[PDB]
């Protein structure tokens, strides 16, 4: 089938075989080598075995480190100008641009980038031509999700980054199981690569090889693809987490009918007996990883943990909204993580744990900011930038982005259903960010409708997550902003067409704000485990208890309401203070917001809340 051999990479599989691929599925792999030319092609099959041997392999080379005051775990440094997930150079690939963005009046769209097939295939042609030489391209199957499950996805990623490789057998199910499980069936086409072929050009920092100058993610929903190229850092390079579990899943629930959200999802049982299951919207470094692993202070209430960034749900044959988390393992961020406020991360990433941009003490253990924790006399801790650092200097010894990578399995309090093929019925959902000030705790919506508009003004300072920086309250719609799929105009009507579903069982929407600060600067909330006692009124008023009251933003709890045993001392007025000059202030920027950003695709029930709310503040 050929004239001559420079089509056949038979003679460079250094494990595995192609003709074990299905035949979708080796014309994939054999069509970028071509193109990347790879020395070596290495084809997984996540035994641990394979595992073992890809460890040996980055450590040979100086990518990593051997943590050995814990049982196998490894610190990764990396460059400094990859450290972050760069929401900038992210762009979605579609026909029209009103498909990807709502076209906006006058300013420019924040729910996405969009660029034309055109400008894609000039910078595609720009970079990959060539980047893998003399690297190798591990062919990597992986399956969002319990094989065999409904809504189940499986997807083919190719890198050159053994980084990668070992991390998507952490938070994915990867090995030779998911190909047997495919067959010919559909699979997302992934791609990625560092953009550093050898013999190397640029002298890499840290061994980390990357090209932030060309760094580039793009998504093709119509061709099912996604493809990223330069950096190699979180949500860029697992691209079954971001890119394919939000973005591309987004716009295949939209085709189907489900749901992909970033939300997290935790069981809660009462001392009754009762257990009910809960999902929190938080926009990044905003409270998601602490509150899926709370260790509450109320007695006789047990948080267990199914997920705590993607989740994907759908309605059921019984009007339940089941869900499930797609995902197999934590990537949760490092500094702030101590006994006093996340103790069940502690004893997780304490095993089988991948480290990254985190500080290393001299006996061989983490340190990181926040960390609350003594060490013993004679130790010394090693900063991210591989220099002796002392607590004195002004340079973290953690990089503020730095993560953890731990498995699922390994969580003491881990739900036992967080595998189950059906889902948990979810009946509650929750929105809320950053706020410093003017955000009650906690209030819960008046409808469905008002709900959506709750989740659709949602609004957060700007944290340490992506390439934002400053004190700056900005828009984050359902915390969603830089995962949207497709219009966010289409995106806020399939969340009211699910008020149209018959025999639909909607689950109660509240609003919470952990971060409202004094005229001081100091929490009005302790927050962490005290937040069980916001968890408990929320578990009331779904049983149907009377425990609300009707303000002109929602239900707020009465009086007497709250379970402050133990507290007493906490300011009630100023953490429950709804300011009329705040909240006129306040529906002005939304008002605009919606009008610049959604435009022509706002649904009319979104508008007549905009409306219900601000005629209901001017009542004051
Ligand atoms: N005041 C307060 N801070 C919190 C709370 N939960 C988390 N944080 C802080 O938020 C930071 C990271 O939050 P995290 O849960 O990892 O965010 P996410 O996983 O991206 O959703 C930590 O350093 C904590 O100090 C809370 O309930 N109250
Ligand atoms: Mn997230
Ligand atoms: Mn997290
Ligand atoms: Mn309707």
């Amino acid at each position: 089938p050929q004239l001559h051999n420079g089509l056949d990479f038979s003679a460079k599989v250094i494990q595995g075989s192609l003709d074990s691929l299905p035949q979708e599925v080796r014309k994939f792999v054999e069509g970028n080598a071509q193109l990347c030319q790879p020395e070596y092609i290495h084809i997984c099959d996540g035994s641990e075995e394979e595992y073992g041997r890809l460890l040996a392999h980055m450590q040979e080379e100086g990518v990593i480190r051997k943590l050995k005051k814990y049982d196998n775990c490894w610190l990764a440094l990396t460059d400094p100008r990859d450290v972050a997930r760069i929401e900038s150079k992210t762009v979605i690939i579609t026909q029209e641009q009103r498909d990807t963005v709502p076209i906006p009046k006058s300013g420019q769209s924040q729910l996405g980038r969009w660029m034309s097939e055109e400008d894609f295939e000039k910078a595609f042609n720009a970079r990959f031509p060539g980047c893998m030489k003399g690297r190798t391209m591990y062919v990597i199957p992986f399956s969002m999700g319990p094989l065999g499950s409904p809504l189940a996805k499986i997807g083919i990623e190719l890198t050159d980054s053994p980084y990668v490789v070992a991390s998507m057998r952490i938070m994915t199910r990867m090995g030779t199981s998911v190909l047997e499980a495919l067959g010919d069936g559909e699979f997302i086409k992934c791609l990625h690569s560092v953009g550093c072929p050898l013999p190397l050009k640029k002298p890499l920092v840290n061994n980390w090889a990357c090209n932030p100058e060309l760094t580039l993610i793009a998504h093709l929903p119509d061709r099912r693809e996604i493809i990223s190229f330069g950096s190699g850092y979180g949500g860029n390079s697992l691209l079954g987490k971001k890119c394919f579990a939000l973005r591309i899943a987004s716009r295949l629930a939209k085709e189907e009918g489900w749901l992909a959200e970033h939300m997290l999802i935790l069981g809660i049982t009462n001392p009754e007996g009762k257990k009910k299951y809960l999902a929190a919207a938080f926009p990044s470094a905003c409270g998601k990883t602490n509150l899926a692993m709370m260790n509450p202070t109320l007695p006789g209430w047990k948080v267990e943990c199914v997920g705590d960034d993607i989740a994907w749900m759908k309605f059921d044959a019984q009007g339940n909204l089941r869900a499930i988390n797609p995902e197999n393992g934590f990537f949760g961020v490092a500094p702030g993580t101590s006994v006093k406020t996340n103790p069940n991360a502690i004893k997780t990433i304490q095993k089988n744990t991948i480290f990254t941009n985190v500080a290393e003490t001299s006996d061989g253990g983490v340190y990181w900011e926040g960390i609350d924790e003594p060490l013993a006399p004679g130790v010394t801790i090693t900063s991210w930038k591989n220099k002796e650092w002392r607590p004195q200097d002004e340079e973290p010894c953690a990089h503020p982005n730095s993560r953890f990578c731990t498995p699922a399995s390994q969580c003491p309090i881990i739900d036992p259903a967080w595998e189950s093929p059906e889902g948990v019925p979810i009946e509650g959902i929750i929105f809320g960010g950053r706020r410093p000030a003017g955000v009650p705790l906690v209030y819960e919506a008046l409808s469905w409708q008002h709900g959506v508009f709750v989740g659709a003004a949602m609004r957060s300072e700007a944290t340490a997550a992506a390439e934002h920086k400053g004190k700056v309250i900005m828009h984050d719609p359902f915390a969603m902003r830089p995962f949207f799929g497709y219009n966010f105009g289409k995106y806020l009507a399939h969340w009211l067409s699910m008020a149209h579903r018959p025999a639909a069982k909607l689950p109660k929407i509240f609003h919470v704000n952990w971060f409202r600060k004094d005229k001081n600067g100091k929490f009005l909330w302790p927050g962490f485990g005290e937040n069980s006692r916001v968890l408990e009124w929320m578990f009331g008023r779904i049983e149907g208890e009377d425990s609300a009251k009707l303000t002109p933003i929602g239900y707020v709890p009465k009086e007497d309401a709250l379970n402050l045993k133990g507290l007493g001392d906490v300011n009630v007025e100023e953490l429950f203070g709804i300011s009329k000059e705040f909240w006129e202030k306040e529906v002005e920027e939304i008002d605009k917001y919606l009008e610049d950003q959604v435009n022509a695709d706002l649904p009319y029930e979104i508008e007549r809340e905009l409306r219900a709310l601000k005629q209901r503040i001017s009542q004051m």
